């Protein structure tokens, strides 16, 4: 918070993005604890292969990684909980030697000492429903998300390159996550300070017989501010070449441009944020 701000960035896990940070916590000396969001799904493989398949035999085509029910969520606010006032708390991770286990989760660690902040990466850093707020425990709050259409290619290609006997087709995995998408995942994209939005300017009409993802340079994001104020779009249509304003509050930006523009708009908040905790 205030004296132990976390960032929480939701929507998103390519994963560009990571290295973005780090590039900028290092170039502004900001000591920095992360967590992954896979480290709280609430299932490892087996457990949760095996939750699906108890599901579709109850009449259950509605049960994915996206829903809440699949998530440590209220640990996850327990730890955002946690390192705002202290500046402790844990992580695992999954997605690495201890053992290991391709499939398991490693074991918590306790969260290292002396940081600025907290950063987390996944799709639950904004969930606000009727048993866990966490969009209120993050001083900073940033969406990054395909159109929906680039989503499922992107899925898709992450399932045609890891089968198994799973007698589940792309059509039904992409459906039975709809579900859980609408309801969990679409509603914190209002939470959020701000989105950027990776728009394909090339066909996704038909997601499936997608042969490749859409690259950066095959896509514009969109990046739309909650709030507009302080924010000088004209420095920054002049320093990204080939924005524009789509928007009073959006710039749309070339896709191959998205870590220069995250540079650019977020050296300054982690800033004013790393400077209001030592004041």
């Amino acid at each position: 918070s205030k004296k132990h701000p976390i960032i929480s960035v939701t929507g998103s896990s390519t994963s560009t993005v990571k290295h973005t940070f780090d590039q900028i916590f290092r170039r502004e000396g900001v000591k920095a604890v992360s967590i992954e969001g896979d480290a709280f799904h609430r299932f490892n493989r087996a457990d949760m292969k095996a939750e699906l398949d108890r599901r579709y035999a109850a009449g259950d085509a509605t049960f994915s990684h996206f829903s809440y029910e699949a998530n440590e969520l209220k640990e996850l606010e327990r730890v955002f909980r946690e390192y705002g006032e202290t500046g402790q708390g844990r992580t695992r991770t999954y997605v690495a030697r201890t053992g290991v286990a391709p499939g398991n989760f490693t074991d918590w660690r306790d969260f290292d000492s002396d940081s600025h902040l907290l950063f987390y990466e996944g799709l639950h850093g904004a969930v606000v429903n009727s048993e866990v707020n966490i969009a209120g425990l993050a001083d900073l709050k940033i969406g990054v998300v395909p159109v929906i259409n680039l989503e499922w290619i992107q899925k898709i290609h992450r399932d045609r390159a890891t089968r198994g006997y799973t007698t589940e087709a792309v059509t039904d995995v992409i459906l039975r996550r709809m579900h859980a998408y609408v309801h969990c995942i679409v509603p914190q994209f209002s939470q959020t300070d701000i989105n950027f939005q990776r728009v394909p300017v090339v066909d996704t009409s038909n997601p499936f017989i997608a042969r490749w993802i859409p690259t950066a340079d095959e896509s514009v994001v969109v990046i739309r501010f909650r709030n507009p104020r302080g924010i000088d779009f004209p420095y920054l249509t002049s320093m990204i070449h080939g924005s524009w304003m789509s928007r009073a509050n959006s710039i749309v930006v070339p896709g191959n441009k998205l870590d220069l523009a995250m540079q650019l708009i977020l050296t300054p908040l982690i800033d004013r944020v790393v400077r209001e905790s030592k004041v």
